[PDB]
């Protein structure tokens, strides 16, 4: 079965989950809004995220914004100030998520900053899941909702950006609260990060946390639906990283045309400031 290390490690990180993830986003607050030639090109990337916007106040009161659609302009860039304020409110609750837990805390700081540098994207998009509808295709954040919107294709084109398939592929296994944070483990403690210096300590902790998944399906989900889930999660963990490295890429040229990182974002991603 389950053995008092593996259901203290599960125990260990579900604290750590529920200390450091505002579900409601209740703090996220005072965020920017959208106001009232090849490298160009390619740095129209950014038609894939296509999303609408929803606050809902405590009054009651609804405030909904619609994209614009592109015309050869800068109006592309019109949401982007507001996704960086919330990747890096995002990002800060991942930072805690990691500092609350012991093994991460043991770690030499500079491992520890290789490993925040090197999952901080998967992480948070973890996160995001666990927030996210697909039946709706809204990501539902409090009283922020970020909602999909229409295109020629509909779900199957949708489907073609691989952000947009792993969070329908990834909800379709519908995962306990405890799987979702082993997913998180197991990529936070990744020892093929660049700058890893305890690579053996970080190898032995992922492999730790992978077996206590893998047991924990075992223990916990008998039915044929659930057969290869462990395999089918660690699947898309590697899908996941390929996804940051095209991530990485894709939002480094959108800052070389247009700058939008905030501060946090620029220490992610390593830009200096000179
Ligand atoms: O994948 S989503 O859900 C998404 C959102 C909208 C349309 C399609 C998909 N996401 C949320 C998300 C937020 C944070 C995150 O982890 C980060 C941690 C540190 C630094 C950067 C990211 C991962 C996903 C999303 C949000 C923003 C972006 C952007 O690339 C954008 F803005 F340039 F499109 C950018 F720049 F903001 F990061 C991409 C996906």
């Amino acid at each position: 079965g389950l053995t008092e290390e593996q259901r203290m490690m599960i125990r260990e990180l579900m604290d750590a989950q529920m200390k450091t993830f505002d579900t409601t986003f209740s703090h996220f607050k005072n965020f920017r809004l959208p106001g009232v030639a090849k490298w160009s090109q390619v740095r129209k990337d950014l038609c894939s995220l296509k999303v609408s916007l929803q606050l809902r106040g405590e009054d009651g009161s609804v405030w909904n914004y619609k994209p614009p659609a592109d015309s050869g302009g800068k109006e592309i860039f019109s949401l982007l100030p507001h996704m960086a304020d919330m990747s890096t409110y995002m990002f800060k609750g991942i930072i805690s998520f990691a500092k609350v837990i012991s093994y991460f805390r043991d770690l030499p700081i500079e491992d520890q900053i290789s490993l925040l540098k090197g999952a901080a994207f998967e992480l948070c998009q973890l996160r995001f899941n666990t927030v996210f509808n697909a039946e709706t295709g809204t990501w539902e954040c409090g009283r922020l909702s970020y909602c999909l919107e229409d295109t020629a294709g509909g779900f199957q084109q949708l489907l073609l950006e691989p952000m947009l398939k792993f969070h329908y592929m990834l909800k379709k296994l519908q995962l306990h609260e405890e799987e979702y944070v082993l997913m998180q483990a197991i990529s936070l403690f990744s020892p093929d990060r660049p700058g890893v210096l305890q690579h053996r300590v970080v190898d032995q902790l992922q492999e730790q946390f992978a077996i206590t998944l893998k047991s924990y399906i075992e223990c916990n989900r008998p039915q044929p639906a659930h057969r290869f889930l462990f395999l089918k999660i660690m699947a898309m963990l590697t899908e996941l990283r390929s996804i940051n490295a095209q991530h990485t890429q894709r939002l480094l040229r959108i800052q070389d045309i247009h700058p939008f990182a905030t501060p946090l974002m620029q220490e992610l991603f390593g830009i200096t400031g000179s």
